[PDB]
């Protein structure tokens, strides 16, 4: 670009506008590496943006914007340029989605391959569904107390299986922490959606 870290700014302060203008300009010069430098400046951001709403100065809203003006960005930068898998589900007990569909937008405009399995999923399926794919990374999303019991049936599922060492375990949800992902035996819980996005990203190569 002109400059990145600018760039990573505008994403942080969801500024369409400086978006596109960053995003014209590197389409007009129709390098591939100066756009995937973008794209990472944008991800960058992305971060940023989580850390605002962990401080409170941003709201729920906030985020469900971000993943919107990341994935518009990410569509037209796309002329200009295998992706890491993951596997998501509202585990069993739980009907609570749209925390974990916001997540799911983030991953999708980070670029990841996202299986999203829905709501109120059954251990056996999650599993069916891992052995199948082989994901790198398995998001779990739940708030009651059953559903964090279903988040440890499945992590228990995974290790009968021998599934379990070769991925990463992500939860997320209401009342998750590290107390929760300790029972759970997972491998580390989000504060918020990018956060786990961020996680994600460390994990994958």
């Amino acid at each position: 670009v002109i400059d990145l870290n600018a760039s990573a700014q505008a994403m942080s302060d969801l500024d369409e506008g400086a978006i596109n203008e960053v995003v014209d300009k590197v389409m007009a010069k129709a390098d591939a590496d100066a756009a995937q430098e973008l794209i990472k400046a944008f991800q960058q951001g992305m971060t940023k943006v989580g850390e605002r709403f962990d401080s409170g100065e941003y709201f729920i809203g906030d985020l469900i914007f971000a993943g919107e003006i990341l994935q518009a960005a990410m569509d037209k930068l796309k002329p200009a340029l295998k992706r890491a898998k993951i596997v998501l589900a509202t585990v069993e007990g739980d009907l609570h989605d749209i925390g974990k569909n916001i997540f799911r937008t983030m991953a999708e405009a980070s670029g990841f391959e996202v299986f999203d399995l829905g709501i109120d999923v059954p251990v056996k399926i999650i599993v069916d569904k891992v052995k199948e794919v082989n994901p790198e990374i398995v998001g779990l999303s739940g708030v009651l107390t059953l559903a964090l019991d279903s988040m440890r049936e499945t992590v228990d599922a995974l290790k009968a299986e021998g599934l379990r060492n070769d991925l990463k375990v992500i939860i997320g949800g209401v009342p998750v922490n590290e107390n929760v992902c300790q029972r759970v035996g997972a491998d580390d819980f989000s504060t918020n959606a990018a956060d786990g996005v961020k996680i994600c990203q460390r994990w994958v190569g």
